[PDB]
DNA sequence: AGGATACTTACAGCCATC
DNA sequence: GATGGCTGTAAGTATCCT
């Protein structure tokens, strides 16, 4: 109590001196304070984003908000499905609520309402409880707009099968069957169709109206008309509008829709019980001046297209003058976080500043700074969780100041300095004085950042099994089951891990059996040595040679830079970043200019070399490509004098149209000088390319012909240097060459735009295909078909022309004229024609935006290059992705097609391996001598070896101490406690998910790798018991004493011995201290090892004095 | 052991420029 | 009025090819 709010319309109970979150779930206590519901701004959406989690923390009560549409005013980019059913379940839940709150930001409020017209245009939730009809249904579903299909997957169609008939709701996420039972219906199930299963059985059924808008016939020729009424435009078939006249629907269609009927829907004021009440931040007239300031520039600069009319934004939207007119017939929280003038509208409620919390890692009591404050003030610390793990190291890391608060789950009420905790998610926090305490964690503080085949080094090389449980001598066991030589039956150290690796080879024999220890399997160790010897000389000549090749200074004036840079509208992943600083670091560099990388065709991960581009100014030198294609050159060419306009940018390329008279300017730009680029063609490169400045250059794909022409480019260096790529390379031989050769910047962004992508495949059929197409033509989407290009592939467009006898499908014929498919490209930037496809190799280069699906037609006939260069030319932002296949019957088709299906079933996502992915299939491609010798052993031996002598060979190249050490005889400490102790089965049953966790773990040496293994573990699968914390403790322990390179512990109750470090830091002082000190509990054996005696009752005894005594140790025994 | 088949310069016709 | 020129067929070639 002690504060009000106001209770009439147009009352500013205005606030100040306020706070982040503090306020927030202070006006959610003023949501119970409060009549019904309330709702408020927000200047953005990231800002209410992260708000409705913050609130939720410390809230009982419920608050959700719209999605934002995600276009732009003007656009051409359309919203999703998924954004719109979030509005719908937001806003007809309007009349049905009494008590929550919603949100929204200053933005989609100006947007007006799609209205309860919608609503009204109801049906609604129903059940199977009524003597019901499904035809019915079906009518009003195109009533609501959906339709049918053999299959579905979004809101729009359904499918039967037999009568029964089945879709996909709107309000709820989930896919649904349906039930249908000669109107005697029993159930009504939901359904995953990557499940195919039937799952959740539901009461009852949102019916709500299944569009973004319901229209029909008589709608559609009013929208018709409703064009004529205003404007009018001519008879050419691919104009928007006389194509959804046509009856038909592109992406963008949507912004007109709000201008549907003349009776304009302003905000949702309109629909809000009187009680409601509305909230301020920032600036809502200033955001929605701007607002209208660019909605109205990308009208009138935008307004050029004949085809798109752009409309009147007051017609479609709204403006702040009637906006504060209307939010007159309520009052607001008015919030702002500073002290004001005095009025009796104003609060100046008392929040104060947090300290400066700076933790140094380099002193030694840099935490200190908040527990000298503690004393010094009544504030609890009931403060921040953001996980369980982050409870578990939160906590321990209290321990390091000897406090561990009881986690207290509400809010104000806690002790003068009382010490307990809670959920939290934010990062700026306050003072107090009104409750005289903080809000803080170390976000202010610091803030944040199978069916297989093995090959296993001590003993061979085998197979799965499994894992065996059991009784060990005293204590549990919980071990490996390797399955090799005559049923050698492997219970292994679960521990072991990292000293193994993958079959690490094909499949013919490569995992052949290891009998007797000394064998050709430590051999194995000898042909590391002559890799060492061979290819390491080759890599020393190499990184001596290809090394110096010093360049030329490269000085900055960044300012002009990110001028130019600002542009970039895919507001980075900062992993660009890192790429492009070091790329700029090495252009800074005045040495060889190198660095390799691997990412799409996709666009975002094609551009940023364009970077250098600028860099190519000052030097005031030239640079090139060979696009293979004329194509993605032209491509190229407009994206970059667009990007790249005002100031002194000259290109011109070479195309398929090349005459003499382009020959001529060929000559007139390269005999210049001055012109920047050229872009290449098919025949671009044993003609004389001159150059006078030559910068550097970038280019991709060699791949079905010889490297003749690297070899060449080879010859075209002449005092100069190179920084090229491939974003699909081969087998990375030559390339872990280049990791010698050439370093890597290989970041190419998975994020940023990580969207759904549905790649498939099934027999031929037209249905099937038809199916597809019906599902892209909804706004205009794409796939594209292949043919030989010889054969009568226009029968082929008759064909599928035939079948979809209601759209547009070009002339996607390849070796046609360059002046035709050029045309063709501008009906791709335009799409005239809403449909075309390409097939070959003279075709298929690039990915594009509005494209949204592929479909292959021939992977009967097909090839190597033809998957590894139809994996780089797809890709579609910020909507759902697809993709199928045709087959004939695999009867029919041979192993190669097995090989590829193979693949098909390893395409999942660009997740970790999808290189990984790349290369067991090359070993499905088994025929590499790249590494002549070598392909043969590390195909036998493993691949871990060929990185173990990689990195052993290159240390030692640098050291001159080549051919042979490995840690082979020994490279692992040792350790053992008398713990029964491992990983529990509690969680899951699978045994590959355990091998995962020991992956990481048997790989993790550091704090972070445990401590983040144990946030991710503990919160995906609870507070996992004890052992395997003692198992994690036991990794620490082995990161500490193998960083210092102890030989080996063995542990229990009973005492214990230590085969401590013969080469560490040792001083004995230590050891003559405890001498004088315990002969007991340090028996040394002899100079030699170490017994020692404990009766250290609980394990967590055992592991206290085993932590306390490597932090002594860490002290003083080194 | 090539070999079906995918990139390229030259030969040469028919009619376009002056 | 005469070339020539600009496309098309095809030989040489050198990439699709399992």
């Amino acid at each position: 109590y002690r504060y009000t709010l106001p209770v009439k319309a147009g009352e500013q109970r205005l606030l100040g001196e306020l706070t982040g979150a503090a306020c927030a779930t202070l006006v959610a206590e003023i949501a119970e304070r409060h009549a019904g519901p309330v709702v408020l701004i927000a200047p953005d959406m990231q800002n209410a984003l992260r708000l409705h989690d913050e609130i939720s923390q410390f809230t009982d009560q419920m608050v959700m908000n719209l999605a934002d549409w995600e276009t732009l005013p003007y656009d051409s980019f359309s919203p999703h499905q998924d954004i719109i059913s979030s509005r719908l379940s937001t806003l007809y839940q309007l009349p049905t609520m009494q008590r929550g709150v919603l949100i929204v930001p200053v933005n989609t409020l100006m947007q007006r309402v799609c209205p309860h017209s919608f609503l009204h245009g109801h049906a609604l939730v129903m059940k199977k409880g009524q003597r019901l009809s499904r035809d019915a249904l079906r009518t009003q579903l195109d009533s609501a707009g959906y339709r049918h299909v053999d299959q579905v997957m979004e809101h729009g169609e359904y499918a039967t099968r037999g009568a029964l008939l089945d879709l996909f709701p709107m309000g709820s996420e989930l896919p649904y069957r349906l039930d249908f039972f000669d109107d005697e219906i029993d159930s009504l199930r939901v359904f995953d169709v990557d499940s195919q299963r039937t799952l959740e059985e539901v009461e009852a059924i949102n019916l709500l109206p299944a569009h973004e808008f319901p229209t029909d016939k008589a709608a559609i020729e009013l929208f018709r008309s409703q064009w004529r009424d205003t404007f009018e435009v001519k008879r050419d078939p691919e104009h928007i509008y006389q194509q959804v006249s046509k009856g038909t629907l592109p992406a963008g269609i949507e912004y007109w829709q709000p201008l549907f009927f003349s009776e304009p829907l302003p905000p949702l004021f309109s629909y809000f019980p009187a009680n409601t009440l509305l909230v301020n931040t920032g600036d809502l007239e200033t955001s929605a001046e701007r607002f209208q300031a660019d909605t109205l520039a990308r009208f009138e600069n935008r307004g050029v297209d004949p085809m798109r009319p752009l409309l009147p934004p007051q017609s479609l939207w709204l403006r702040v003058d009637e906006l504060f007119s209307e939010l007159k017939n309520w009052p607001r929280v008015q919030l702002k976080t500073e002290h004001l003038p005095t009025k009796a509208a104003n609060a100046n409620l008392g929040f104060q500043k947090l300290p400066d919390l700076a933790v140094q890692a380099q002193q030694k009591a840099p935490l200190d700074a908040l527990r000298k404050f503690l004393e010094t003030f009544d504030g609890p610390v009931v403060f921040s969780v953001e996980s369980e793990g982050r409870r578990e190291a939160l906590g321990e890391l209290l321990a390091r100041i000897k406090i561990a608060p009881q986690r207290i789950m509400r809010l104000d009420e806690a002790s003068d300095r009382g010490r307990y905790l809670m959920i939290g998610a934010a990062e700026h926090g306050f003072v107090d004085t009104v409750r005289n305490l903080a809000l803080i964690c170390e976000s202010d503080l610091l803030g944040e950042r199978i069916g297989q085949p093995v090959v296993h080094l001590e003993h061979g090389v085998g197979r799965y099994a499994g894992m065996t449980t059991l009784e060990a001598g005293g204590i549990t066991g919980e071990y490996l089951m390797l399955t090799y030589a005559n049923d050698a039956k492997l219970y292994v150290p679960v521990s072991s891990l990292h000293l193994i690796s993958r079959y690490a080879g094909g499949a013919e024999e490569n995992a052949p059996l290891h009998k007797l220890g000394g064998d050709a399997w430590s051999r194995a160790r000898q042909k590391a040595a002559e890799k060492v010897r061979d290819v390491a000389a080759e890599l020393l000549d190499i990184y001596a040679q290809r090394a110096a090749k010093e360049g030329f200074a490269f000085k900055h004036d960044r300012e002009q830079y990110q001028l130019f840079c600002d542009s970039f509208p895919f507001e980075t992943t900062p992993d660009q970043a890192q790429a492009i600083n070091a790329v700029l670091s090495d252009m800074c560099q005045p040495l060889a200019m190198d660095r390799l990388v691997c990412g799409d065709v996709g666009f975002g991960k094609t551009e940023v070399a364009m970077r250098a581009a600028f860099l190519a100014v000052d030097n005031h030198k030239q640079v090139a490509v060979l696009v293979p294609t004329t194509l993605l050159a032209q491509q190229h060419y407009d994206n970059f004098r667009d990007r790249f306009a005002n100031w002194p940018v000259r290109i011109e390329m070479i195309s398929r149209f090349r005459s003499a008279k382009e020959q001529t300017q060929i000559l007139a730009e390269v005999a210049e000088g001055k012109i920047d680029i050229l872009i290449g063609t098919h025949k671009l490169l044993q003609s004389d390319v001159k150059f006078k400045d030559l910068g550097l250059l970038i280019v991709d794909e060699e791949h079905r012909f010889g490297v003749r022409h690297k070899e060449r480019i080879k010859a075209m260096r002449a005092n100069v240097d190179i920084l090229t790529l491939t974003a699909t390379p081969i087998p990375r031989t030559l390339n872990m060459a280049m990791s010698g050769m050439r370093d890597l910047s290989i970041i190419a962004t998975p994020p940023a735009r990580r969207l759904a992508v549905k790649t498939f495949v099934r027999e031929y059929d037209s249905m099937v295909v038809r199916e597809a197409i019906l599902r892209e033509i909804l706004r205009g989407g794409q796939v594209y078909y292949l043919y030989n290009d010889v054969e009568n592939i226009q029968k082929a467009a008759e064909r599928l022309a035939e079948l979809v006898p209601e759209a547009r499908i070009a002339i996607g014929h390849g070796q046609m004229r360059e002046r035709e498919l050029e045309r063709v490209m501008n009906d791709f930037h335009h799409q005239r024609f809403n449909v075309l496809v390409c097939t070959t190799i003279i075709e298929t280069g690039i990915d594009i935006p509005t494209a949204n699906t592929i479909i292959i037609e021939r992977a009967d006939h097909f090839g190597l290059a033809q998957l590894h260069q139809l994996r780089g030319r797809v890709g579609r932002s910020h909507h759902q992705a697809y993709a199928w296949l045709l087959t004939p019957h695999p009867k029919a088709m041979t192993t190669d097609a097995q090989k590829r299906l193979e693949a098909i079933a390893s395409l999942e996502d660009l997740g970790a391996g999808f290189a990984l992915a790349t290369h067991d299939l090359e070993i499905r491609g088994a025929g590499e001598l790249l590494g002549e010798e070598q392909s043969g052993s590390m195909e036998t031996i493993g691949f871990s070896l060929y990185m173990e002598l990689l990195e052993n060979a290159v240390d030692a190249l640098k050291a001159g101490r080549e051919p042979s050490l490995e840690d082979l005889t020994s490279q692992q400490t040792e350790v053992e406690l008398r713990m029964p102790s491992l990983l529990p089965d509690d969680f899951i049953p699978d045994v590959n998910t355990r091998l995962s966790f020991y992956k990481r773990i048997a790989s993790a040496k550091t704090e972070n790798e445990l401590e983040e293994i144990k946030v991710e573990l503990i919160d995906r699968f609870g507070l996992l018991p004890d052992p395997a914390r003692t198992l994690l403790d036991i990794a620490r322990l082995r990161q500490q004493a193998q960083k210092l390179g102890i030989r080996k512990l063995e542990g229990n109750e009973k005492g214990g011995v230590i085969e401590f470090a013969e080469k560490n830091h040792v001083n004995p002082a230590w050891l003559i201290g405890l001498l004088q000190k315990q002969p007991q509990h340090y028996r040394l054996d002899g100079p030699t090892r170490l017994k020692f005696i404990q009766d250290l009752s609980e394990r967590k005894t055992r592991i206290e004095w085993v932590r306390q005594f490597m932090r002594e140790l860490e002290e003083n025994a080194i």
